[PDB]
């Protein structure tokens, strides 16, 4: 077991690959306190299942199987090349691998990719996963209504023959290599389209394919029998089999993976408290645990249209007197807090800078009397009362320390807890929510569904992006022509270095306007029994790259 044999050392998989192999055979057993939300590729927002999907099926692009900054950026998967771009942007044409076949035999063809694409059109079949291609694909003149209530193939995607495939976008797009490396966009032959019962018995275009799903129990992944080494760039496929354990409590889970009897915690939520303090404090376990950034943002938001924020001097007063340290510390601190930040951006994306529009003192404990400055600019020199809403658990002793950080300068806050379960659908995330019980200030966290600035950036400050139904992540409901037609302008923008010059230029707008308050920048403990070979962070995720992992003879 790991506890009696020190391991390649604290932090080995973060930048780097630990107990490199190319042993194939074994079991890799995986566990999960969670089961799977869907086995449907395109109806997953677990970024977890996201990442078990690289097992399960190609896509166009994939993240590459590397740990560093290379990670970032989408390879060829099925397709030969990288997205050939065209029309400023706004085309975008790839050139599918030939004789490539799922796993009962029958071929892989452009037609698949197309109506993986156009699956997701069908939310009332479908709902689930990510609907990024959407405002990009659809006719506003003529709306597709997916390939259930049609035929005729979406307009703004051609297949010229089997192996090509040309996407025709509304907008100049600089990230959709990004959209066609998401298991939303795994090619789905029509063919064998259960609709909503895909899930069930979906195809593999992978390495592996699913042998067994027993809801809250177990999941068990086979070879492909059809799918071919010698045309996947990004897949070793070392395991002879996968096996998933469902359901466990998490501590429970924790004990048994130090204990040896599952090889990697494959949710990847990180060790709990218990684990955590057991593993830091032991010299051989620290050798076993890497903790890396998760690229997540833990922030507060503030909403204008709840009054008074809508007030810049109120929003700028509560940025001064936030207690970084004490807000730190409710989220883990003084030493699993994550990392402190004054802006938006994870040091992984270009644009990533020194931004601190209202640093809080030399202690970094608040700023207090430039907030009461701000509350006189308000008109409020002695303070408000207000709202915060937040969840119970870790939330919540966020929401207490934003209520004691601002209580220094006369802002009296209240706490309203929210359902957990729903928080993103119905509470936070529903701008209704928000007015109904007035919610001023929000905690929350937020990770990009891909690793660009437009990805991490834009659902929380685009005005376009805000989501007045439900699932909404601009929480202040930030709506600036020029903070918009900046973001509409890196779009187009196919020098990288302008780009990143633009979407700092987007990053201190939004700070200007004190809508967000950054906390840190999460960070998380994963344990690797020392059996595993090729463990590495994969930094697009934030998590070990599970297809990479095989075992030791």
């Amino acid at each position: 077991p790991a506890p009696t044999t020190a391991g390649a050392g604290w932090d080995a998989g973060v930048g780097a690959l630990v107990n490199p192999s190319r042993r194939r055979g074994g079991t890799l057993r995986l566990v999960s306190s969670a089961d799977v939300d869907s086995l449907d590729p395109a109806r997953t927002y677990y970024v977890w299942v996201w990442l078990l999907q690289r097992l399960l099926n190609r896509t166009l692009m994939a993240y590459p199987t590397d740990p560093g900054p290379a990670g970032l950026v989408p390879a060829p998967d099925l397709a030969e090349g990288p997205g050939e771009v065209s029309d400023g942007g706004r085309t975008w044409t790839y050139r599918l691998r030939r004789g490539l076949r799922y796993d009962d035999g029958t071929p892989i063809t452009s037609d698949d990719v197309r109506h993986a694409v156009q699956r997701v059109f069908a939310q009332d079949v479908l709902p689930g996963g990510p609907t990024y291609l959407i405002p990009l694909l659809d006719d506003p003149e003529r709306p597709y209504p997916g390939p259930y209530r049609t035929d005729e193939p979406l307009r703004s995607v051609l297949t010229p023959d089997e192996h090509t495939i040309v996407f025709r976008l509304t907008r100049p797009f600089s990230d959709f290599d990004h959209l066609m490396a998401q298991p939303c966009a795994a090619p789905v032959p029509r063919r064998s389209d259960t609709g909503a019962d895909y899930g069930r018995d979906p195809r593999s275009s992978g390495p592996y394919r699913v042998a067994r799903h027993e809801p809250d129990t177990l999941l068990h992944l086979e070879r492909n029998p059809h799918w071919d080494r010698a045309t996947d760039p990004i897949r070793p496929a070392l395991p002879d089999r996968v096996e998933l354990t469902i359901g466990l409590d998490v501590d429970v889970l924790d004990a048994r993976l130090i204990a040896g009897e599952f090889d990697i915690n494959l949710e990847g939520r990180g060790l709990q408290h218990a684990a955590q303090r057991r593993a830091t404090a032991d010299e051989v376990l620290r050798s076993h645990t890497d903790n890396p950034r998760t690229s997540f943002l833990h922030f507060v938001a503030m909403q204008p249209h709840i009054p008074p924020f809508d007030n810049v001097h109120v929003r700028r007063a509560v940025q001064y007197a936030a207690d970084k340290i004490l807000l730190q510390d409710a989220r883990g601190g003084p030493v699993n807090g994550g990392d402190l930040t004054t802006a938006l951006f994870p040091p992984t994306l270009p644009a990533h800078q020194d931004l601190d529009l209202y640093p809080t003192g030399p202690d970094l404990r608040g700023d207090l009397d430039a907030a009461r400055a701000e509350l006189a600019a308000a008109g409020l020199p002695d303070g408000f009362r207000a709202v915060i809403g937040t969840q119970r658990g870790k939330f919540r002793l966020v929401a207490d320390a934003v209520v004691e950080s601002l209580a220094r300068v006369g802002i009296e806050l209240t706490v309203k807890e929210l359902d957990v379960a729903t928080y993103f659908s119905l509470g936070a995330g529903h701008p209704e929510t928000v007015r109904e019980h007035g919610l001023g200030l929000l905690v929350t966290d937020w990770g990009a569904d891909f690793p660009t600035e437009y990805g991490f950036l834009a659902p929380l400050v685009d005005g376009r992006q805000i989501k007045r139904n439900g699932g909404n992540w601009n929480l202040p409901e930030l709506d600036d022509p020029e903070v918009n037609a900046l973001i509409d302008e890196t779009l187009h923008t196919t020098d990288p270095a302008a780009r990143a010059e633009l979407w700092r230029a987007v990053e201190r707008r939004v700070m200007e306007h004190a809508v967000l308050l950054p906390l840190v920048h999460d960070k998380t403990l994963h344990f690797r029994n020392p059996w595993v070979t090729n463990v590495y962070v994969h930094p697009a995720f934030g998590l070990y790259d599970i297809q990479a992992m095989g075992l030791a003879e």
